C-alpha cells in the first residue's frame, strides 16, 4: 500500500533532523486507530461533540473523550505519560487519571506516572508539583503507595517564549492519545460557549514513539530540575526523577503490531532544550520577505533560524505535508497569524507553499477562529487576527512574488482558496450570545494523509508533538466526521476576498 505522502514527509525530516530521528520523530508500520467496537471511526475524538445544535444540550464528545482517557489509564500495567501546558489536570481530566490509576493498581498493577506541563514565565502557577502531587495522592487513598508519582512543570526559555505545549496521554508506550485538548477545565468542561478542539487515539508502534518523544522532554526537565527557575518537580514515595521511563518500557525488542495504518510521529525541542542537530546537513534558502506592518524584535526563528528547524521537525513536517498535496488541502486551525510582536506574524514558507498550491490549482480551504474571539495570551479558541482579509491578503502578496502580476494572483486566489471562520451548527453564535472558538491543529491532505495534534500553524517556538496518518480510508472518516461539517457550516461565515467576484 503506497504512502506517497508520508514518503515526501521523511524526505523532509530526515534531511532536517537526521539525528532526532527515533527520538523526536519516527515513521512506524502496523499501528491502529483506536475506535471502540460497533463506532469505526470512534478513534477521532472531537469536542465538544454537537454538529448542527446551536444549543449543544448533550456534550456527547467530551464524554467520550473522558470515558477513553480514562480506560487508557485503567488499562495501564507499567507506565502512564502525560503532558499538557498548566495547568496540571483539574476536572473531570483529573478524575480520569485518579480513577485510571486506581483501577491499574487495583488490577494488582504498580504504574509508574509522569505528568508533565509548560508553563508561561508570565504565568503564575496556583497548583505547584508538589500541592498537584499532593492532591494526587490524598484522591488515590490507599492507591497512592504503588502508584510512583513525577510531577514537573517546566520553561525553557524566558526569553525566546519557549515551553511545553505538546498534548499527550501514553499508556505502557501502546496506547496514545494526542491532539490540542488542554486537560484544564474552564475550556471544554463548565461553560455554555465551549471550545472545539480535536484528539485522535491510537496504539500500536507509534505509540512507542510518542514514548520517546516525552523521555527526551524528560531528560531535560531532569537535569533542569538543578534551576528551579526552569523546573520544578515533585516526586511521591521518595522516587528518583525518571527521565527514561519509555525507554525502560519498551526494552529490547521492536513494538508489536497493531495494525496496518502507517504514522509518522513528529514533534520539536522549541528553544534551550538543544541548540542544534550535530549530525544534521541541512541548509536551506530561508526567505528574504519583509512583512507589511510587523518586524519582529525577537529573532526569528521560525522564518530565520536554520537551527531551530534541526531540532523542530514538526514545522518542516507541516510544510512539507502541505506541499505533498495535489488535489486540495484543508486547514483548520485556532489562527494561520500570530500576535507580532511579540512573535512573527505569519510562516513565509507555510504561505508561500500556500500560494504555489493556489497558484498550480490545487483547492486550499483555510477556516480559523473567528476573529470576534477576544482572548488573554493563551485562552484556547482566541483569534490573533481582526479581520480574515489578513490571510488572504498576505496569500495574494505572496502569490504576487510568486506569479509575477496581480491579475494571475486573482485567478489564483479566487479561484481556489476557500477562507472561512469557524461554525458548528446554522447559529453565528452560541445561543449563549458568545461566538464560536476554534483549537483545531489539523491538516489533511487529498482525503490520504493528515496532521492531528497540539503543534499549531502560526508561529510559536514551543515543544509540540503530533501523529501524521496516511490511509484513504481513515482520511475518509475524517473527512465525514469532521471536514465535511465543518464547511458546511462555516461556509455561511465565508470571506470573500479583495479584487474577487
Ligand atoms: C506566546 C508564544 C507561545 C504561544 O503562542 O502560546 C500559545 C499557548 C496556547 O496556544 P493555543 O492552545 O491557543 O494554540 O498559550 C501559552 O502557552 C501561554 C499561556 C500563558
Amino acid at each position: 500500500p503506497p504512502t506517497p505522502h508520508l514518503d515526501a514527509i521523511e524526505r523532509s525530516l530526515r534531511d532536517t533532523s537526521p539525528g532526532l530521528e527515533g527520538s523526536v520523530w519516527q515513521r512506524t508500520d502496523g499501528n491502529r486507530l483506536d475506535a471502540p467496537d460497533g463506532d469505526p471511526a470512534g478513534w477521532l475524538l472531537q469536542t465538544p461533540g454537537c454538529w448542527g445544535d446551536a444549543g449543544c444540550k448533550d456534550r456527547a464528545g467530551t464524554r467520550r473523550l473522558l470515558d477513553k482517557m480514562t480506560r487508557n489509564i485503567a488499562d495501564a500495567r507499567h507506565t502512564v505519560d502525560i503532558s499538557s501546558l498548566a495547568p496540571f489536570p483539574n476536572g473531570g481530566f483529573e478524575d480520569a487519571v485518579v480513577d485510571g490509576l486506581k483501577a491499574s493498581v487495583a488490577a494488582g498493577h504498580s504504574p509508574r506516572v509522569r505528568i508533565l506541563v509548560g508553563a508561561a514565565p508570565i504565568y503564575h502557577l496556583n497548583v505547584v508539583p508538589s500541592r498537584y502531587r499532593d492532591e494526587l495522592i490524598g484522591k488515590l487513598g490507599a492507591a497512592a503507595g504503588k502508584v510512583t508519582l513525577n510531577v514537573a512543570s517546566m520553561t525553557t526559555s524566558k526569553t525566546s517564549l519557549s515551553w511545553n505545549h505538546s498534548k499527550l496521554l501514553v499508556v505502557d508506550g501502546k496506547t496514545a492519545i494526542t491532539g490540542g485538548i488542554n486537560t484544564n477545565k474552564d475550556d471544554y468542561l463548565d461553560t455554555a460557549h465551549p471550545v472545539s478542539d480535536v484528539d485522535m487515539a491510537l496504539s500500536g508502534p507509534a505509540a512507542r514513539s510518542a514514548g520517546k518523544y516525552l523521555d527526551t522532554l524528560w531528560d531535560w526537565t531532569c537535569r533542569n530540575a538543578s534551576d528551579p527557575a526552569k523546573v520544578w518537580l515533585a516526586t511521591s514515595n521518595g522516587a528518583s526523577c525518571m527521565p527514561s521511563m519509555e525507554q525502560d518500557e519498551a526494552g529490547s525488542a521492536p513494538a508489536e503490531p497493531t495494525g496496518d495504518v502507517p504514522v509518522i510521529a513528529v514533534g520539536g525541542l522549541g528553544v534551550g532544550i538543544k541548540e542544534s542537530d550535530p549530525s544534521s546537513g541541512y541548509h536551506p534558502d530561508l526567505p528574504t520577505a519583509p512583512d507589511t506592518k510587523c518586524t519582529v524584535g525577537l529573532h526569528d526563528n521560525t522564518n530565520a533560524d536554520r537551527d531551530y528547524d534541526t531540532v523542530n521537525p514538526e514545522e518542516n513536517a507541516l510544510r512539507s505535508l502541505i506541499a505533498s498535496a495535489r488535489s486540495h488541502v484543508e486547514i483548520s486551525q485556532q489562527d494561520l497569524n500570530a500576535t507580532c510582536p511579540p512573535l512573527p506574524r505569519y510562516d513565509i514558507r507555510t504561505y508561500d507553499t500556500l500560494a504555489g498550491k493556489l497558484a498550480a490549482g490545487v483547492k486550499v480551504r483555510i477556516v480559523v477562529s473567528d476573529p470576534a474571539n477576544r482572548g488573554a495570551v493563551g485562552s484556547g479558541g482566541r483569534s490573533q487576527i481582526k479581520s480574515l482579509d489578513e490571510i488572504s491578503d498576505t496569500l495574494r502578496t505572496r502569490l504576487v512574488a510568486l506569479t509575477g502580476d496581480n491579475e494571475k494572483a486573482s485567478r489564483a486566489l479566487c479561484g481556489n482558496l476557500q477562507l472561512a471562520s469557524f461554525r458548528s451548527s446554522d447559529a453565528a453564535k452560541w445561543a449563549d450570545g458568545k461566538p464560536y472558538a476554534l483549537h483545531h491543529k489539523l491538516v489533511s491532505v487529498d482525503d490520504s494523509a493528515f496532521y492531528i495534534g497540539s503543534k499549531n500553524l502560526y508561529p510559536a517556538w514551543l515543544q509540540d508533538f503530533g501523529y501524521i496518518v496516511e490511509s484513504p480510508a481513515a482520511a475518509q472518516q475524517l473527512k465525514t466526521e469532521l471536514l465535511d461539517p465543518e464547511w458546511k457550516y462555516s461556509q455561511q461565515a465565508a470571506a470573500t476576498p479583495a479584487g474577487c467576484p
